[PDB]
């Protein structure tokens, strides 16, 4: 890959572009690949990126999530949501 040509349910959830999005909607399916967080270059919402590798500081996670700490306190308000399958 070199670059994470597919940065989300397989890692965690990363903000690129139309066609990294593009590459993963084609490959996997659309629901899974706005379903754990990627992003068609626009990052989800304010939330951002705990340890910028290890999970990603939300406000609750969704039904295929859970929420990882160490870092939620870093974060101080948010929840580092690391989802399931990953």
């Amino acid at each position: 890959w070199a670059q994470a040509l597919l940065p989300i349910w397989t890692y965690t959830q990363l903000t690129v572009s139309a066609p990294l999005f593009a590459a993963l909607v084609a490959a996997y399916g659309i629901y899974a690949v706005t379903r754990y967080g990627i992003k068609k270059a626009r990052t989800r919402n304010d939330s951002h990126q705990c340890a910028n590798n290890r999970g990603w500081c939300r406000k609750s996670c969704f039904g295929h999530e859970y929420i990882d700490w160490y870092y939620t306190d870093v974060c101080g308000s948010f929840y580092c949501c690391r989802p399931r399958n990953l």
